[PDB]
């Protein structure tokens, strides 16, 4: 509808796949080469389905901060025959607050879904499903089951992936440039 939705669509159309684990179907963001991200509660194993194709997992790392606190991000390297467009230059370098974000989802249940979530707070600590979690972003939208893995963008920046909600607020794990150096 406007330039926020423009940037979100550009990310969805080239840098997302549908990931399926034994815990469900997730929006999955491809970042560069064969490297993608998914919420850690997806419980990625040795095999994952990517757009309904059986795919070997070459590596999966559940990220934690240097206090050994959950970040709710798993970085997955896929045995895929095709690379992602490199979008690492759209990742923030530091923790921050944002205005006018969009949450974008693409699954069998919710194809081509875009939600203007408005202002995003650097919330920090969250007890997420009983697990102490850091680097949480919060937005005042009543997000629902089916949206985990959704991509949070502003114009020009990919800032997080949706990991949970409390019925009135939604929560995303931050993406930082430093997670994807090589
Ligand atoms: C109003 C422009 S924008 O922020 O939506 N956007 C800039 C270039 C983006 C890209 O390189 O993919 C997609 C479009």
């Amino acid at each position: 509808m406007g330039p926020g939705f423009d940037f979100a669509q550009a990310i969805m159309k080239k840098n997302t796949v549908i990931a399926r684990t034994e815990k469900g179907e997730f929006t999955m963001l491809g970042v560069y080469d064969r490297v993608a991200v998914i919420p850690t509660h997806a419980s990625v194993g040795e095999i994952i389905y990517i757009n309904d194709v059986e795919t070997r997992v070459l590596d999966a790392c559940a990220l934690r901060d240097l206090t050994d606190t959950n970040l709710e991000i798993t970085i997955v390297k896929l045995d895929r025959n095709q690379k992602f467009r490199d979008i690492r230059h759209f990742l923030p370098r530091c923790e921050d607050d944002y205005n006018d974000a969009v949450l974008s989802v693409h699954t069998s249940k919710f194809p081509n879904m875009y939600i203007p979530v408005g202002q995003v707070t650097n919330y920090g600590f969250l007890n997420l499903g009983g697990t102490p979690t850091h680097r949480i972003l919060m937005y005042n939208f009543p997000t629902r089951a089916g949206q985990c893995g959704g991509v949070v963008t502003t114009t020009g920046k990919v800032i997080g992936i949706h990991v949970g909600g409390n019925g009135a607020q939604g929560f995303a794990a931050m993406l930082l440039h430093s997670y994807f150096t090589d």
